[PDB]
């Protein structure tokens, strides 16, 4: 054990997605991460979270992160924390950092949908129509695979599409007007915003990354997985692999750009982008599933690792 990644306040993590820090009430969400950052001497805390409402509703994530990040400071003395979101959990994130800011230290984004999904619009559209999805083979697909991953439900399918909801062009760009930040870069301009923010005399650092596997091309028709190789063990151990390309596919026909296959380059940038050339779909992000990668994939694990280390030398 050593003191790599020992920051000087405690670090939340703080899941996205489905609800719950678990996939199928049995797999760690941040797959691997706690323990491996432990060993380096952080104080780990790990979200847990429910709901498909907004996260500012009553009683919604936000109240309950809030709650969370109360209890952690009471029981460690700390009079700050980290929050490092995944998804959803970015947005999460976003609230408890604009209404108690004296709490938080830095906010990091994994592959947050800042400015919104195109697939989860896209989901919207045809329940329009299809109040079931399954016309359409993409969204059979994603079900079926998001499906496997819901926690505590009795409709697993169901709650799979239910977690896009607040994803869309339409609930962020809501989210956005109530809860304002210098984060985020100028509208329509695919640009990122300050590295910092002063709010309530509390300063911020704020930082993001996302992935870029999914890419365009002029001929799964108009995109191409560059996460994995020719003949990829990852797209047989890993069922979310094709699901993303698929879904990915959808986002670059809705002029999403390049994506993660739920998150596009330019909805994912806030704060001090360290990268979005990661070769990474959405859950690879998080060293999921069980750790599965494409082999062109880069080392999440190390990468989640090194950011800890940059916290703790910026002072926090
Ligand atoms: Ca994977």
């Amino acid at each position: 054990a050593d003191t790599y990644a020992a920051t000087r306040y405690p670090v939340i993590l703080v899941h996205g997605l489905a609800g719950t820090d678990k996939f199928a009430n049995v797999v760690d969400y941040w797959y691997g991460i706690q323990s491996d950052l432990q060993s380096h001497g952080a104080k780990v805390y790990v979200a847990n979270l429910s709901g498909f409402q907004s996260d500012d509703g009553p009683n919604g994530r936000g109240e309950q992160l809030l709650a969370y990040v109360k209890q952690v400071l009471a029981a460690t003395g700390a009079t700050k924390v980290n929050l490092i979101g995944h998804s959803q959990g970015g947005l999460t994130s976003r609230y408890v950092a604009a209404v108690a800011p004296q709490l938080v230290a830095s906010v990091t984004t994994i592959g947050t949908p800042h400015r919104g999904s195109e697939f989860a619009d896209f989901v919207q559209d045809v329940l329009k129509t299809d109040p079931t999805g399954l016309s359409s083979t993409v969204i059979a697909a994603f079900v079926n695979v998001f499906g496997t991953l819901v926690s505590s439900s009795h409709n697993t399918d169901q709650d799979a599409l239910a977690a896009l909801r607040t994803l869309t062009t339409a609930q962020t760009a809501t989210y956005n007007r109530n809860f304002p930040s210098a984060g985020l870069g100028a509208p329509g301009s695919c640009q990122t915003g300050a590295a910092t923010e002063t709010v309530g005399g509390s300063q911020h650092l704020l930082y993001s990354w996302g992935g870029t596997a999914i890419q365009p091309t002029s001929t799964v028709t108009g995109a191409t997985d560059t996460s994995t190789g020719t003949l990829d063990v990852a797209n047989v151990t890993d069922p979310s692999t094709l699901a993303l390309l698929a879904t990915g596919a959808v986002m670059i026909n809705r002029a999403s750009g390049q994506n993660d296959g739920l998150v596009s380059r330019c909805s994912s940038l806030f704060g001090q982008v360290i990268s979005t050339s990661y070769h990474w779909n959405h859950l690879d992000e998080i060293n999921q599933l069980l750790g599965v990668r494409g082999a062109n994939a880069e080392d999440p694990v190390a990468v989640i690792r090194t950011h800890v280390n940059r916290l703790k030398l910026q002072g926090v």
